[PDB]
Formats: C-alpha cells, structure tokens, sequence
C-alpha cells in the first residue's frame, strides 16, 4: 500500500516521481521492462565512451528496442522454395502479425520500448517548446495568463532535462550550416541550436539527459535521501485499473510479476498512468474505459468516448546532403596556403586577431593545425569536430519543425564512401489535424505478447490542411537543404513510414470540457469523473503539433503533480 | 597495489577472477568498457522477458557492439552527387578506415566488443569440447594422462558456465530435426544437442550463461563473501604492462581512466591479460613484446617472435531451410482428424499410450491442443515451442563443427514471410591450419579509437587442407540440410565474411617450448621468460580447431590458475 | 537485356505490396484493385509466375 | 561457369492451364491462368535431389560466386512447358488431345 503508484518509468513516469517523491509522498513505480543501462537506472544508453567514439553503431541499439506496435499479415510471394519444403495455400496469420490491421491505414512505423527509462534510454533529446499555435490552452481567454503558466511550467521541464542551447557552439560544421542559412533567409527565418536535453563534459563527450536526469530511480530511503520513500519494480506488466461502481475512483492496480509469474492487487491513494501513448490507452481500455473491439458507433461507450480517437502522428520527411564545395572552401578563407600539401615547402598561416578575418582565432587555429598536422587529409574540418545541431522552429508561415543535424546513421556504402564530415541530416516534422475518424483501438479477441488486447490502427493523414502542409514541408526541405548542398545518394528526399517518427499524441487527449472539447483528461491531467487517476505523456496533447512533444508532456505532468500536491496528503513517515 | 590484476572482464578474465578471488587473493580487474547489462553486472543481455518474447530483435544488440577490427580504405565510386557538393579526386583515408589494410588479405568480419562482460553478453553459448585432433597437448607421451587432465579441466569449466545438453529436450522442432538426422545417418554420424551454457527457467525462458555466471563481478568484501577481496573498475583502458630490463618480470600496469582522463600506474604480484585475442596482442605489442609495424623478416624482434603469427580463424558457411512437407506431416502423424477446421464438429484426437503411436504422450498432447485452440493455424507445431539446437560434432570423417539451430538472425523479406517455426539455421565451422605467414600486426603510424596502434591483418586461408576442407564443408551443409528442407530464399549457401564468426585463435599461442612450438606461452599460460605474466583467451589456442573455442580457452585458464595458487601467496586479511 | 525485352509474362497476380511512404497529397486506393494488367483469376501461390 | 540443372515433372491432371470466361489479355483473348504446383512425391524428391547434386558436382570445379548461390528459379522461367495439348495412342485411355501423327 502506497500514496501514489506510477505505471511506467519513462521521462514522464519520472517527472511524477521526482515531484511527488521529494514532496514527501510514498511512491511505488512499476515498469514492464528491466534495468537495461548499467548502474544509473533509466540512463541514456548512448552515454558510454564506446558509443561516443563509435556513434554510428548506436542505430543498432535503437532498433533493438523498437518493437512494432501493429504488423499486418504479410502477403509477400516467395515462390522459389524447394518442392520438398512446406508451403501453405494461404497467407495465414503468422510471426505475430495483427489480422485486425489494415495494411493501408496503419502506423507501420509505430513501435514501443520496454526498458526502465522508456524511449528516453535511446532518444535524440530535442526539447523545444510549442508556440501558441501547437499548444493546448492551460487557461482560456487570457493569452497572457496562458503564456505565464506555460513559461513557468516549461522552464521547470528544461530544468529537469538539463536543456540548453550552447553545447555545440564550438563545432565548425554546426557554425558552417547555421551561418549559411541565416545569410540566405535574410530575415524571414530565425535559425538556432536545437535545444537539447544534455550536458557536455569534454570536447568529445556529452551526457545526454534521460528519465534518469529527471529522477535517478534509486529505492528510498537511501543515504542521500533518508526522508524520501520510493520503490521501482521492473519486470511487472500493469494490466487493469479497478473502477468503483460510481466511476469516481480507482480502487487498485492489478499487476503481473513477470519473474514470479504470479499476479497482485496494489492499493494506492493516487493512480498515475505514464506508460506511453499506446499503452496508457491500452490499459484503460483493458480496464473498462472506452470501447474494446472494432469500434462500433451504434454502440458508443459511456465512459471516456473520446479515448483512442483524434490520434495525431506527424508526417516526417528526411534526406542527407553532402556539404557544398563553396562551404568547405569557406572554412579555410582566412588561411594563406602555399606549396603543395605533403611537400616540404608547404605552409598554412593566419593573422591572429585580424579584423578582416571571417572566423575567430579558435576556429582558424583548429583549421591550421588540422591542415599542417594532417597534410594527407583534403578537408579543412578537424577530425573530432562536433556535429551540427541546427533548427528553425515552427512558425505560421512554415508550420513544421526542422532539425538539420546527425542522429542514428545506418551506414549502407554511399555513407561510408562519403566522408562523414560532409554529411548533414535533414528531418522536417509536419503537424496533423486531430480527427475523430483516426483511431487507436484494441481487439476484443486478438492478444499481444504480454497477453493484452492487440492494438490496431485506423489512421490516414487528414486530407486538406495536414496533407497540403506535409507536401509543402517536403518542398521546403528541398529548397532549404539545396543551400548547404546536394542530396547524398541512398538518402534522397523522402517521406518516412507513418509512425516511425514516434511522436504519437492525442490518444488520451486534454481539454476543459470532456464533451465539448472531445477529451479524456483535464488541464490537471486528471481523467474526467475520477478523483485519483491521472495520465502523463503525449497522449495528453490534443492539438496539431510539429515539434518534439516530450518537453510539453513533462510540462503538463508538472502541472498535474501540483493538483496532486494540493489535494492529497502524503502519509506520515 | 594488488595481488592480481586482470585486464578484461570477459568470461575468461572472470575464470581467473573466480579462482583467484575464491582462493583468497586481492584482485583488481579493469575493463575498457562499462556496465550496461543492467543490475546483474556482466550478465547475458538476452535474459530479459522482452528479448526472449522478441528473439528476432536481439540481432541488433549484437550488431551494435561488434566494432570492426580493421576497415580498409573504401574505393566505392559515388558518381551521382550534385555538382555543388564537395568531392575529392582520390580515395583518401576517412570514416576511421585503416590504410595499412590490404582489403584482399583481411578478416573484414572481425570485430571486438568493449562492454563489461565482453562478448559473453551477447554470445550463442555453444560450449563443446575439442576432441584430440583439435586439442593442444597438455601432457606429452601420455595420451591418457593428457585425456584425464583435459576431462578434468573441461568438467570444471562446464560447471562454471552451467553447460548442459538437455535444456531443449521438449522442443517439438528440436527432436523432429534431431531424429530425422539420426535416421538419415544411421551409424555414420552421431547427433546430440548442442552443449549450451544456459539454464532453463520456464517452458519459455532460458537463462543464458555469461561472464556473470562464472563470476558475479560484485565488488568484495560484501555480505555474501566478506572474507573475499575484489574490484571491477570499468571505463579503464589499460595501455601497457612494464618490463624489467631483464625481461624476467612485469613491474606495473599503465592504465588510462576514460571518465577522469587521467592515467595511473597499478602494481600487483600477478598480471593476467584477458583483453581478447585481438587486444591481448595489442597491449603486449604496445608493451615491448613482438614487433611494431609492418612486419619485417629482415629485422626480427627479440621478444616473443611468434606473437601475432600462426593466427587462425574459421571458415563459416551458413544457410537456412524451410522444413519439408513430409517432416511437418510426421509431427501430427498420430492424430485422428474428423470434420474440417473451424467447424463445431472439428475433431483432433490421439489415443494416449497406444503401442502404434510414433511420439510420446507429451508431444501428442501439445500437438492436439494447439490444433484445437488455434484452428486458423495450418501447422501442427505449437507457437511457444523452443527452437532446435542440433549438432553433429567434428570428427575426422567430417572435420568441422555443425549447428542446426536458431540464433539471432535479422530475418529480412522472405523471413518474416516464411513462418518462423519452419525455419532452421545451418552453420558449419572449418578448422584452419596455423601458418606463420598469417599475421595480426599493429601500425607504427595509425591508431585506433583509443590511440593504441591500429590492428592490421595479413590473412588468407591456407591452400591445401584448410581450403579443401572448407569446400568439402560447404558441400556437406548442402548434402545434409537437404534432408530437413530446401533453402530459405534470401539465405542461400554461402561463405561469410572472414572473421565474422569471431573464433580467431593463436594470436598469442600456447606450446611446451618457445622455439620448437613457435609459441608465446607455456601450458600454464605463462609468457616464456616472464615470471608473473599470464594470458588467457582463444588467442592461446595454437591448433587447428573448428568447434567453438571459449570452453577450451576457459579450461586452459583454470590450469593457469592452478599455477598461480601454487606459486603466489595471497596477502592477508 | 534482349531476352527480357521479349518475355511478356503469361499470368501476373494482383500485386499486394505495401508502399506506405507516399506523400499525403498523392492518390491512394483503399484496396489492392486489379491494376497494371495483373490477372485476378491468378492464385499467386499456384502460378507459373516465370512463364512468359 | 554457369550451372543449370533441369528436373522432370510427373504429368498430373490437377495441374492446369485454363482461360477466363470473363477476363481478357492484351490481344483481346481469354486470359490464361495457372493452377500448378509441383507434384509431391517423385517430382518433389527428385527436384531437391537435383539441387544437392548441383552442389556436389559444382564443388568439383569451384566455389559458388556470390550473388549466384544455389537456387531454385521462379516456376516457369525455365520456359520448358509441355503437356498442354498432349500426345497418346488413345484420347480416353491415354488422356490426350493429339495422336502420334500430331492430329487432334
Ligand atoms: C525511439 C526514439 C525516441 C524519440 C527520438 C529518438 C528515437 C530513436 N527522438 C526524440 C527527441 O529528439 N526528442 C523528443 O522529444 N522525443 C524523442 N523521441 C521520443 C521520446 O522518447 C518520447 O516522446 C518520450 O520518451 C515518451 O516518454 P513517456 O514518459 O511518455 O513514456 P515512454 O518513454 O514510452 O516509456 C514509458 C514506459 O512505460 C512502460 N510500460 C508500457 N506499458 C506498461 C505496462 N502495461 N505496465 C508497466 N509498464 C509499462 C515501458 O516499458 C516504458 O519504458
Ligand atoms: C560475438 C559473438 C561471440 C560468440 C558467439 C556469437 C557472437 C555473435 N557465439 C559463440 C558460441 O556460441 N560459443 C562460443 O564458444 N563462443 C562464441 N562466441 C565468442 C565468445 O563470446 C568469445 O570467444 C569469448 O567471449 C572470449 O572470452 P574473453 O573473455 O577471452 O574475451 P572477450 O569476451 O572478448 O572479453 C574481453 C574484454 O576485455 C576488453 N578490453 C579490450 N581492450 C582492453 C584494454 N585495452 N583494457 C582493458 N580491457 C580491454 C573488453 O572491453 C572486453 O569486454
């Protein structure tokens, strides 16, 4: 028996833990997955010297923990099998595909992660804010009020994630790309560092933030926190929240201890579900909210009708450019090169402090040193130059998020053929109109791996504004990217699998009124009608957004925690 | 200051840890890599509930901690860049490639793994014995003495790993293939289960063994071993052992803390290198031993001449089958079938204990139930049914190791497409004659990610019996696999990139006499000339072997440990 | 190349490949309809696809 | 060097070439349609024996060349189709459409 129980040890799971644990509460937290990250629980897996030296190898780790949400029944024709081999006469349901799934209105890319820390053990760490136009109202009819609230809550999230914008100032390649872009857009567009949840430590190590940054996930009391009380129980599939008859209260959490196998009922005052857009939705439907099964309007549920509807996922376009000759030459514009590299007459010099220099002394000193010390190498960019983290944020006139940078690179010859210093990644993130017809539902007969109803997608991108904007977005990535250089073959402008972006929201969305705003939680993140049941995560966000949701989910989480603090006494220690 | 220092925390470094920490010594172990396998330090990463319910997905974890040993300069012509993108006029050194490496005399598949637990945090766990023909001699002129000594070491080594031959005995697939191959070779070849470092926990969970199994890596003293003394220091790149001018002794170990940055000088009575076959060599070469640089039979080295010569790696052919129609019908050969699937009158029945049944009662009960509870499924094999683990061990009438099984493979297009249960993997491992001209050397110019001399390989498969055998092996896989099914399109008979198999041996090889057996360590695994320097790993094996080596490398390490407990005294508690 | 120039397939089943990376402004059917001449009588699994 | 090994197939009534009474091809004729699978039994056995033979035989001249590993080819690509208007002495007893004069 605890004051609060948290389902899920992700970054939002951990926002709720951080706030409540240090506010004197006794918190129990369960996660389906295990401690998967060394001695800092929930930590980013990319924080090891091996990876920061071999960053390309990291894409593999991501794919290791992205388990597909809904896979249609495969109908590929393999007809070169030996005549002695067994072949079915049908494409039967096999290797776990979901026979409810329409292969053509799916979010095939959608995946999930089961590991203490959630997808924060692997994430890229982009933590920007939403402007008014992507933002749910926390207050109605007082923009200034609303802005006050969001700034206060955002600033705390930024605090928790260790967000900053300075970690990459001393990269050449970063500065090359940011300056070129500013030049060009001549005050139509602000360019800047992607805000990133991380702290730098040497020129070659960054500590990427995570669930663990928010909250270190040690059992308490411990020596450093002898007054706090917290327990984390991994290897537990939470399955059901038990409803009172009045549908005013949750009375327990039914759990499955995957190690022992046995099941348990856990009692608490406050119930917080932070298990992710898909699984926050799945547990509530398994618990009698919403509607189990293929959705049926001639029989609409009376509890939380809007749940699992209005689901938004972002369109996502990608490509990679090989930096322009013009920009490589520009790097070395202050240098006075003579001789031919590798010969003994050869010298590169610059006049330090010179007011006619285009770059500062630090830059030029690196370019000189690299070129004199490595005459064999033909590019003026030093060897461990940090990589770019450029962005232009969402605006009315360009309603999409943009990251011009380097993440998860899976090397297929023409990306090892090209020198990686030349390569910059473009990803542009469109926004989607929340629409009732787009659903996440659960099968009343099919089950997934952990024995729960199988999730199923009825999603297509709304025609109209989302469709228009999404193709405008592509052409923009092509217009913008051309300025830094040509596409790198094997990474041509493309739209990515729907859902691969993993920015799903609106599955348990927020509003002021359940009915008029078609939603399941209030701006306190409480479920309508229920006194002690809160939801955390992107499931909450009701609006059309292009930017990365986590820092807004955490914002709403922090807001919810404050309701809790104002209405439930911690038990006495 | 310590009694013993171990470099590396692989299964073998742990073999030394377990014997020496147990015996009473004050032991320090370093690993360049960090703790990330969650709370059981160094445990096998496949031992989560998720990965055991998602085997397919583990391939990625393995991919992500195999950092290639030596990558040659890329000469792929990309002639489709935009004209505005920068491109050089030469194939210069880039993306960390190694200029010394002849691409055609390489072991391109070779890779190494820097994470506490070593490669044992991802290995398949096959732990067979070597028969006399692949084994090094431990007693001369006394083949029964030499048989006893090994039976004794291997029995001890099996204990440490929990090696077993019956963890899969209730797999329907395992026995179907095991039996079919037995019928087929009818007194020509013996088949049995792969021996496997693994403990079954539930019908659906195997607890795979690892370095963790051998030693729990938990600092000591603790509650459970309060009179023991052990410390594991991760993130520590050991750069060099230090010789006396006599070359009779090692005086200290120079280390480099990758968190602090700082370097130190550790002292110990005993030094044990278990940093791997590639890196045991590197360290040594970097510490005076053997030659540095492109090797040069003109100027030959005064210390351990033979180090980094007579290197062996196995030829590996691979392919997958789709189970035959006959074999699949046989699974359900005992059943009476009435009606047609999915009808209210559909029956599947067998008669328990009927003298004319072909399968035991347990197998039939599984078949019957599965056919009744999943009437939409066209196959008689139950879903959660463990995979085959079938082997016919190396004999001289078939001089290779064989694995008819299922192991982390990245199933592509025809391979989520063919039903998992129909699929079997085939891996045949050839034995390579040790030859002087086959080398692992180290650049005097280039350097790896850790500023150690860069590994460069000079390897080709000996002509003669290593090559004749290799092809007779490819042919054998074809002849034999043709008895379980045809080839899986997408996984056709093929030789794998050299070294991919990761069984490299003989880089620091054992023999009785240094010059006569052209070797680097005697049969206590102590380096010739040196009074306190020991070496463990597959690199110790000097012979031509096809079976998986780690159990034999352990076995030798136990023996080295006996020497240690018999010539060095623990300092006191 | 010349061979393939004059091997016109006898019976091509209705294609059911899933291309799901199309732009949201592009037309997509909600079915795998009979298109580019495939033979909707053809069982993709008891065909002689190679026959030409 | 190229290896191609060509198995033989038991003629079986159930394997058909038929034409659609509603669908039409490019030259406005009924659309051909296949109901073919390789007969289990002797054809299936022989066909996989054949593969293993190509592997045994080919090994003698040398190893496979990657991108051209032992494989079964698309059914029908071999273009050796027969029996569609087959021959016999008697239409009825030999199940056929032409005589040994090739007359219908
Ligand atoms: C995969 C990915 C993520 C991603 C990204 C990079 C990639 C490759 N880039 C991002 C970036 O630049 N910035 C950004 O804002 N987001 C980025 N993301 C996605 C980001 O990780 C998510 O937006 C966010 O992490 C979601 O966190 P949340 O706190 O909502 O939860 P979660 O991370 O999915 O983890 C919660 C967990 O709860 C568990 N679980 C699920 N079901 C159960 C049940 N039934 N019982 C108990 N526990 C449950 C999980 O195992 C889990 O870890
Ligand atoms: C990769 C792999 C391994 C493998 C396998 C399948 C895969 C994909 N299947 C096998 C099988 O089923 N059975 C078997 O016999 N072996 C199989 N293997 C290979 C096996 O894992 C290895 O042979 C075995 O792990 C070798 O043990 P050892 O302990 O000798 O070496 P290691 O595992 O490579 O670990 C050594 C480590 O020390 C480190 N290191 C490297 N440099 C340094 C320096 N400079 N200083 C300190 N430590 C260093 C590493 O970081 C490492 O972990």
């Amino acid at each position: 028996k605890y004051d609060v129980v948290i389902v899920g040890s992700g970054p939002i799971g951990c926002t709720y833990a951080r706030e409540l644990v240090g506010a004197g509460y006794k918190v129990a937290m369960f996660d389906i997955g295990e401690i998967d990250s060394g001695l800092k629980i929930g930590a980013h897996k990319k924080n090891t010297v091996e990876y920061q030296k071999n960053i390309d190898k990291f894409v593999n780790v991501i794919q290791g923990q992205l388990m597909s949400v809904s896979v249609p029944v495969n109908t590929l024709v393999v007809d070169t099998l030996s005549p002695t081999s067994w072949q079915a006469s049908t494409f039967f349901v096999r290797n776990g595909s979901n026979p409810e799934q329409d292969p053509l209105r799916n979010l095939s890319g959608q995946a999930v992660t089961r590991v203490v820390g959630g997808m924060s053990t692997h994430w890229t760490c982009a933590t920007p804010r939403f402007d008014r136009e992507q933002r749910p109202l926390l207050v109605k009819d007082d923009a200034d009020a609303d802005d006050a609230e969001w700034d206060r809550l955002y600033t705390k999230a930024e605090s928790y994630f260790q967000t900053g914008t300075d970690q990459f100032k001393e990269s050449i390649r970063h500065n090359l790309v940011l300056n070129k872009l500013t030049e060009e857009y001549k005050g139509q567009r602000d360019f800047q560092q992607i805000p990133l949840a991380a702290t730098r430590r040497s020129p070659t190590f960054v500590e990427w933030s995570s669930a663990n940054t928010v909250f270190d996930l040690q059992n308490r009391p411990n020596t450093d926190a002898p007054e706090e009380r917290f327990n984390l129980f991994p290897a537990v599939a939470c399955e059901r929240v038990v409803r009172n008859a009045l549908n005013s209260e949750i009375e327990s959490l039914h759990i499955h201890d995957l190690i022992s196998g046995d099941r348990f009922e856990i009692k608490a005052d406050v119930y917080v579900l932070t298990a992710g857009a898909v699984h926050n939705t799945q547990l509530l439907v398994n618990s009698g909210f919403g509607q189990l099964g293929r959705p049926n309007p001639a029989n609409p549920p009376e509890l939380l009708p809007s749940l699992g509807s209005y689901i938004t996922e972002q369109s996502l376009v990608f490509c990679q450019t090989v930096m322009s000759t013009e920009l490589i030459d520009s790097v070395k514009s202050d240098m006075t090169i003579r001789g031919t590299p590798g010969e003994l007459t050869y010298s590169v010099t610059y006049t330090p402090g010179a007011s006619t220099n285009k770059h500062p002394d630090w830059w030029n000193e690196k370019v000189k040193n690299h070129m004199m010390q490595h005459q064999e190498d033909p590019l003026p960019i030093p060897f461990e130059d940090p990589e770019p983290q450029v962005t232009t944020l969402f605006q009315p006139s360009h309603p999409w998020h943009t990251q011009i940078h380097r993440d998860a690179a899976a090397a297929g010859a023409v990306q090892q053929s090209i020198d990686s210093r030349l390569i910059v990644d473009w990803r542009f993130f469109g926004r989607t109109e929340p629409k009732e017809e787009n659903k996440l539902w659960f099968s009343d007969k099919i089950t997934d791996a952990y024995n729960m109803p199988q999730p199923t997608f009825d999603f297509r991108f709304p025609a109209g504004r989302t469709s228009k904007e999404a193709e405008d977005m592509m052409t923009d990535m092509c217009v913008m990217s051309a300025k830094i250089g040509g596409f790198l073959p094997g990474s041509l402008p493309q739209f990515m699998e729907p859902g691969l972006v993993l920015h799903l929201g609106g599955t348990h969305r927020m509003g002021f009124d359940e009915k008029e705003d078609n939603c399941c939680v209030n701006t306190d993140s409480r479920v309508f009608g229920f006194k002690n049941l809160f939801l955390g995560g992107c499931g909450n966000i009701p609006t059309a957004y292009g930017a990365n949701p986590t820092l807004t989910a955490m914002s709403l989480a922090i807001k919810s925690c404050e309701y809790i603090k104002q209405n439930f006494t911690p038990s006495p220690f």
